[PDB]
């Protein structure tokens, strides 16, 4: 475990502009960032990141 994995309850949107990420709902997604109370960026096997909140996620 080199980073803390999160699954992702139901992935929400409504701002879709250029390459927003999408998760899939019950996906295993690991951060790429650590901040205490902050937007952590999502990695997929897709190939693409983008950073999210908390609120769409459940840290495992």
């Amino acid at each position: 475990m080199s980073g803390a994995r999160c699954r992702t309850l139901y992935p929400f949107s409504g701002e879709r502009h250029g390459q927003g990420l999408r998760f899939a709902a019950g996906e295993l997604i690991t951060l790429l960032q650590v901040p205490d109370g902050g937007w952590w960026e999502g990695e997929k096997e897709d190939g693409l990141r983008g950073w999210f909140p908390a609120s769409y996620v459940q840290l495992l």
